[PDB]
């Protein structure tokens, strides 16, 4: 029993930081075969990121000018290229830690780990989710960039975020691994600011089940709703909403507890409009959206990987 | 900015994860240079568990009786012992991945990350305090007995904890590397809880200078208290006494913001006393203490490790 926020096993991801050196600016890099990628405003002066014109400043640039080091060996840089917010270093020797790999992007409420890095180093390792304002509430410091989010499936590592930047109310916004940012955020520093957030329902209703699995179950009520009620009564507490889709994907977890994702529906619904009374729900006095359905059951049915 | 609860990364000890076999009962060890480390109820049928004798248990055993997978490779058993709580078998093959590492046993407060495994495989990462009742809030099923707590320094993994078993409410209870319990518990399935926790005031001081590092400043008066006039107020509210020690270990994060460790007391003690009237920190509506004050300086100064 228990519940915790839980990331994936770091270590095939940690075979392939590096650091990435362009003259003064120093960040992290995923070297994966014989690329490292890395964000492109390692080209950056601190004046270039007020307004950059990053083509102009790789122009400038020659393979000579990137330093990437992987553990005591220098890896010589032989090629580069932009790909969106990405720079992809062609490096002279492939990584022989490389993981199977894919890069996906996600959608917002999916969950990923990050291994936060500096200087091409890790320092920690946590869970994010992809917020509905295309946000995640990270954990950053100067020289963070480069930093990678994914999940793992067995033995594939499924590349899912690289980290760019930090916007007002200390939230964090950053790219898929073809350098796209998720949502409509830029890599220059000039005012940007993320939308209103949302609460992800699907990902509250797993964590109540989740609760249930582990014994926590007051807040079962004994009513039932469609979901079309469901629905009109959590966008007025700026919920998402629920669809077939959500509900479909409930169904593992409503069968295992044998309650139905519509009666967990009305249980959420007298939570968000009664409130909690003063008690907690897994040992927190706020409902919890940043589990997905298949979080609560790789944790609360021990799924590993290689 | 931003604040998570953050592990340690997790590749140096997946190294050393294995699975051991006996008769039909299977978890995990930990294997370190030519010896394999796992809970000694591995040699138990259910039967056995309800009232073992292990010595008796042991005996009846040989070294063929245990058989450690590691990967796709079968490591000869060649010796076993057993050491308090802890089987320690000698296998045919020294791991190449040993890390350089130590075995401690920490003090209640400190904090450790735990690789939850199953079969000897990786399913997660996730941080854990050891708490004033000698229990931890982990999360752990049937089989994840024999994954291990550890904390890392530079290239120097700490090992302070393998798990053993669940106590009612759903806590975890488990020994340090020699076998030897944290708390008054024992590997026998009979009825034991663990004693009323408290909470650990050290490590919450610790996360208000986390709130305050990342601009969460709304709890700060303007008063001081002496440091008995601090404690006997929580006291009242099963908060552990704040040492002389404590106050020391705090005081890098004291000068960082330059507020006197006094003037946060003063600060906790106004929560206490009037609550945090619908209002969070750092996210949560409840107190936190499962921070350490080095936790906080890793986290919010980009430490990192080998
Ligand atoms: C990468 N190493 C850092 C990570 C930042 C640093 C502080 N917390 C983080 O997550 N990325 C940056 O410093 C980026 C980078 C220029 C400026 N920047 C920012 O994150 C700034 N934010 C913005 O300008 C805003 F609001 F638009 F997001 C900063 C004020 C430094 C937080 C570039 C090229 C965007
Ligand atoms: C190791 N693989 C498991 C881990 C357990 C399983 C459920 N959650 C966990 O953390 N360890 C055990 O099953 C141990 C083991 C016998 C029984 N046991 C327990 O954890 C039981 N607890 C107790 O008997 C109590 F209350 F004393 F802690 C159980 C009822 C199965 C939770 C031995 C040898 C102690
Ligand atoms: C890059 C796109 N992927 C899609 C799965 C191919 C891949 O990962 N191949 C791979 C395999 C099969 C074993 C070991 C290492 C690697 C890199
Ligand atoms: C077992 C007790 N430790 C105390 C630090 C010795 C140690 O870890 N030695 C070690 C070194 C120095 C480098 C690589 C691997 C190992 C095992």
């Amino acid at each position: 029993s228990g519940f915790r926020k839980m990331a994936f096993p770091s270590g095939k991801v940690e075979g392939c930081m590096v650091q990435v050196i362009c003259g003064t600016t120093t960040l992290n890099g995923l070297w994966l075969d014989d690329v490292v990628y890395c964000p492109r405003h390692v080209i950056c002066t601190s004046e270039d990121m007020l307004n950059p014109n990053y083509e102009d400043l790789l122009i400038r640039k020659s393979n000579h000018n990137f330093l990437v080091q992987a553990g005591n060996v220098q890896l010589r840089v032989i090629g580069h290229s932009m790909q969106n917010c990405v720079l992809k270093l062609k490096v002279d020797t492939a990584n022989p830690k490389t993981p199977k790999y894919k890069f996906v992007r996600i959608q917002p409420g999916q969950t990923f780990s990050v291994l936060a890095c500096y200087n091409g180093s890790p320092s920690g390792v946590y869970q994010c989710a992809m917020r509905p304002n295309f946000t995640i509430k990270g954990s950053f410091l100067n020289g963070s960039c480069g930093s990678v989010g994914f999940n793992i499936d067995y033995d594939c590592v499924s590349f899912c975020y690289m980290h760019h930047m930090e916007l007002p109310t200390g939230v964090h916004a950053g790219t898929d691994l073809e350098g796209n940012f998720y949502g409509p955020f830029v890599d220059r520093q000039t005012a940007q600011a993320a939308g209103t957030d949302t609460t992800i329902t699907v990902n509250v209703l797993a964590w109540l089940y989740a609760a249930v699995i582990n014994g926590d179950r007051w807040f079962l009520n004994r009513f039932t709703t469609t979901l079309n009620d469901f629905n009109l009564v959590a966008m007025k507490y700026n919920y998402e909403p629920l669809t077939q889709d959500h509900v479909d994907i409930l169904g593992p977890l409503s069968a295992q507890t044998g309650i139905a994702v519509l009666d967990m529906c009305a249980s959420l619904k007298e939570l968000l409009q009664n409130g909690m009374n003063g008690r907690t729900i897994l040992g927190s006095a706020l409902l919890e959206d940043e589990f997905t359905p298949f979080d609560v059951v790789r944790q609360c049915s021990g799924v590993t990987f290689q």
